[PDB]
């Protein structure tokens, strides 16, 4: 399938894509402002994600780290991104059908819009200011809204027993974000696209 990542924010992010134990196409690049980054994943991918970092430096061999998102200090990703990270998911070709998210489940750090480039389904999209609206206790002094499992470490906000309720900080993303996934129990905002889709992920979609 192929997915094109598209950094209409005014600042540079380091797109990453990763399925959790390898990345996905080259598992990350630079995209400058309005840059577009096109990648393959191969049908039948489970759990993949992507996500923008922000404030990354790296060397020549593709080591650094970044204030969200970071991989490992890796350019390219082979593993998820260190919170807070707003997450495009999505599960292709299963039993005929891909099925794409956005959630806010591992915190918000750049909106985001998750739209098929094809047709059968709608997209998803993360835009409200969840970072300037953040509550502070949430805050990541790096930039960013953490989620309160991250931050918290409680069986309450990590959902860890399976039974959880929505929380204050769950609510705050739920309310900005009504289409993202605000907690482990969330009621599922996911889309069931066409098996085979096509997608566009944009960073920062609005003016």
């Amino acid at each position: 399938a192929t997915f094109e990542i598209v950094n209409r924010c005014s600042y540079t992010v380091w797109a990453a894509a990763s399925k959790g134990d390898a990345a996905l196409d080259a598992g990350g690049r630079q995209l400058n402002s309005g840059e577009s980054w096109t990648i393959n994943v191969e049908p039948g991918t489970n759990g993949g994600k992507i996500w923008a970092r922000t404030d990354c430096y790296f060397d020549d061999s593709g080591s650094g780290i970044c204030k969200t998102g970071d991989c490992g200090g890796l350019l390219r990703c082979k593993r998820f991104g260190r919170p807070p990270t707003t997450l495009a998911e999505f599960s292709l070709n299963q039993y005929g059908k891909d099925y794409i998210d956005i959630s806010n489940i591992k915190g918000f750090n750049v909106p985001m819009d998750f739209s098929p480039t094809t047709r059968g389904c709608r997209g998803v999209r993360c835009a409200a200011d969840i970072v300037g609206q953040c509550p502070a206790k949430l805050k990541a002094p790096g930039g960013g809204c953490n989620d309160a499992c991250t931050v918290f470490q409680t069986s309450e906000y990590c959902c860890t027993t399976g039974k959880c309720g929505p929380t204050e900080y769950s609510r705050f993303f739920k309310r900005l974000c009504p289409d993202a996934f605000s907690y482990v129990l969330d009621k599922p905002t996911t889309v069931t696209c066409p098996g085979s889709s096509n997608y566009r992920v944009t960073f920062c979609p609005t003016a």
